[PDB]
């Protein structure tokens, strides 16, 4: 490890406090591509020109034109990435990434095979993996480790601040900084829980506590920090008993409750490092309304994550918009700290 001076800055943009994107230019000249930052991930890809026009995903987003680029180097490694939520088919490409001012030679994926779902709900074109080597599909160095590699970045750590809001914009609709954190967008001191294994963004839950009694998690499960997932997800058994206790009902692909029941619902705590972590019901409810007409959207939801990360709860989003994120790969710990 060549540790340097310098931290560098990706503005995110926040849509509908579901998705959170930042710009990475590719090639000479650069192709600018709007992609999400994912800790749940350790590849880098951009939808490709090769992609077959019969892919709909494919003609409403920005595709990489490696016959445009004149720094691209060919590889063709066949390579699959398989996601929570959909797949991706492609091959490797090696061409010069710019990230929030700093320039990198990186091997992604050209994206030839995108589902129309999830993709054409996606307001990113690509996904930047934030997590580790050992999880990176095909054994491509992944981004960050490439950055830490040039001996600029002060430290080995980078962090994610998840702003409020997205209806009314003009505000920052997050920030990600590498090489340390942003102490404008947080307050007090960081509270470091270590990562159950290296390899994985994924820590020890000891109980989630649903009002005042530790209805779930007790004698612990695993909880995974995933930057690029927009909900809390837990299994289905979890999520059912944590629903039952809430009062809301499964509708397809979320629960939801009576708009004007949403006020009313109890804290939602989770024990991480010792410390309690406490949503409210205004962190967890999109009150769209305080009608008995209506139905509120709740984000946390179910996802069955399979072995080895699974059987885990994911913190996505939810958690990060009241917990401004410091991921540590010098020291294998997540710290987590009051946003601002
Ligand atoms: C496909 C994909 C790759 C990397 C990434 F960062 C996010 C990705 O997409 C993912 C997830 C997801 O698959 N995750 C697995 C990897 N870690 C992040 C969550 C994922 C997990 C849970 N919920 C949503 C919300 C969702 C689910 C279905 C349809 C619409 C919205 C997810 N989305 C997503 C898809 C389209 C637009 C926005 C988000
Ligand atoms: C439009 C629609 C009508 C009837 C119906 F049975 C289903 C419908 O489609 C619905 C929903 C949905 O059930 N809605 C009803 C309640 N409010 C939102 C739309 C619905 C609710 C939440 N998210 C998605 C998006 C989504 C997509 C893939 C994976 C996870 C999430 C939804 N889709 C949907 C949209 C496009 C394609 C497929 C499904
Ligand atoms: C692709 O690049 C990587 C560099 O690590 C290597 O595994 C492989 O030999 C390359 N294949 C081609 C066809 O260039």
């Amino acid at each position: 490890l060549t540790l340097g001076n310098t931290t560098s800055s990706v503005i995110l943009t926040n849509y509908m406090d579901t998705q959170y994107y930042g710009e990475i230019g590719i090639g000479t000249p650069p192709q600018t591509f709007k992609v999400v930052f994912d800790t749940g991930s350790s590849n880098v890809w951009v939808p490709s020109s090769k992609c077959s026009r019969l892919y709909t995903a494919c003609v409403y987003h920005k595709l990489f034109d490696a016959s445009d680029s004149s720094s691209y180097k060919h590889n063709g490694t066949e390579l699959t990435l398989r996601y929570s939520t959909g797949t991706v088919s492609g091959f490797l490409s090696q061409d010069i990434i710019t990230v929030g001012g700093i320039t990198v030679t990186q091997m992604f994926g050209e994206v030839t095979e995108m589902p129309a779902l999830p993709f054409m709900l996606a307001e990113f074109d690509g996904v930047v993996g934030m997590g580790f080597i050992e999880q990176a599909i095909g054994r491509v160095t992944p981004i960050f480790d490439n950055i830490i590699s040039q001996g600029v970045l002060k430290e080995d750590v980078f962090s994610f601040y998840y702003n409020r809001d997205s209806e009314n914009s003009q505000s920052l609709g997050g920030q990600i900084v590498l090489g340390g954190s942003d102490p404008q967008h947080y307050e007090g001191n960081f509270h470091y829980i270590n990562l159950i294994k290296t390899g994985v963004w994924q820590i020890q839950m000891k109980g989630v506590s649903v009002g005042s009694s530790t209805l779930l998690c007790e004698d612990g499960c695993l909880a995974l920090v995933d930057t690029g997932a927009s909900y809390i997800s837990g299994s289905t058994s979890s999520i059912e008993k944590l629903m039952e206790a809430l009062g809301a009902k499964k509708r397809l692909f979320d629960y939801v409750v009576k708009c004007n029941e949403g006020p009313t619902l109890p804290d939602i705590s989770f024990h991480l490092g010792g410390k309690e972590y406490t949503l409210t019901s205004a962190d967890y409810v999109f009150q769209e309304s305080y009608s008995s007409k209506k139905l509120c959207t709740l984000a946390i939801h179910a996802m069955d994550i399979p072995p080895p990360t699974g059987p885990t709860w994911a913190l996505g989003a939810t958690f990060i918009r009241k917990f401004y994120t410091e991921f540590d790969r010098r020291n294998n710990r997540i710290g987590f700290a009051l946003a601002r």
